[PDB]
């Protein structure tokens, strides 16, 4: 699919968080814009003019991230993180000129990220104890993929020697964002393990971290839990589960015209990763049929 490209597919079937390794450093931060940052400032002025209640907030940055030779001792993954912003993100990536910024990163940086602000999202495929992955409806009043097919997921706010703490805040943050919207109990979910990196080539490259996450409860009773919140307890419309034995296939059936970008990426992370067996047990052809 041409609105997402895999930046990093994890080993052993996902990496636990005692796994990973964060530098963050400012050298890994977005360059300033050609002509200035004042094409940010002037953006964000407009908008502000309009919607006077909007506040920054500041994020992490993905500069890359780099695998240790596969079956390897030690730690397994290298991310290099720098810092970003909201109002960053509305001057650059969701800029009408973000394919001109690419362009000219190429150019001057051989790095078509270079002036691209690319705050790190994080989403999950998330399994219930009867087998079923959770999908969630987008509103149609939102101003990113309205009305859209989603997983759970958020983009983390800041605050390997403070390494180690980014990359717990990273591991917390897909868990608080599944407690925000779902309404589960903390005490239901697994400790995530990371998938892998996807790329959105529709939001001018930005980045999310794909996890996957076991909830302790069935299907019925996660749908319980989501609508005993109410409208205002979740920013979605709607709740709804795929048996994992489905999932496989999914890209060939009409709600993949319908799954935003970034649901995508999780979907096609958990198939390669999690699905996708190796041994001649889950391997044979009753359990894994052709086709
Ligand atoms: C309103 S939201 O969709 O919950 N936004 C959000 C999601 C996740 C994080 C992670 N720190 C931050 C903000
Ligand atoms: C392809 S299928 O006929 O939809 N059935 C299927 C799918 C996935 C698995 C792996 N657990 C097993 C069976």
């Amino acid at each position: 699919d041409p609105e997402v490209t895999l930046l990093l597919q994890c080993p052993g079937g996902g990496l636990p968080q005692e796994q990973i390794q964060a530098e963050l450093s400012p050298a890994h931060d977005r360059r300033p814009l050609p002509g200035g940052d004042e094409a940010i400032t002037a953006i964000w002025e407009t908008r502000l003019k309009a919607q006077p209640w909007l506040f920054d907030a500041p994020k992490f940055r993905l500069h890359s991230a780099t695998l240790a030779p596969i079956g390897s001792r030690g730690p397994q993954l290298l991310l290099r993180l720098g810092l970003t912003s909201y109002r960053d993100f509305l001057g650059t990536n969701w800029s009408s000129s973000a394919a001109w910024l690419r362009q000219q990163g190429a150019t001057d940086w051989g790095d078509t990220q270079a002036y691209l602000a690319d705050p790190l999202g994080v989403g999950a495929a998330l399994a219930t104890a009867d087998d079923f992955l959770v999908f969630l409806r987008r509103s149609r009043q939102v101003a990113e993929a309205p009305g859209l097919v989603d997983v759970p997921g958020g983009h983390p706010e800041p605050q390997d020697l403070a390494g180690q703490l980014v990359v717990h805040e990273l591991f917390s943050s897909v868990l608080q964002e599944i407690c925000d919207e779902v309404n589960l109990p903390l005490l239901t979910l697994s400790q995530p393990l990371l998938l892998g990196i996807a790329r959105n080539e529709t939001s001018a490259g930005r980045a999310s971290a794909e996890f996957y996450v076991q909830c302790s409860l069935t299907s019925e009773q996660v749908r319980k839990h989501y609508l005993s919140g109410g409208p205002e307890a979740h920013e979605s419309t709607g709740i709804f589960f795929v048996e994992t034995q489905n999932v496989r296939r999914l890209p060939e059936t009409e709600m993949w015209a319908e799954l935003c970008p970034s649901a995508k990426g999780a979907i096609i992370l958990y198939n390669r990763v999690q699905g996708s067996p190796t041994g001649a047990a889950l391997g044979s052809p009753a359990l894994l049929p052709p086709l």
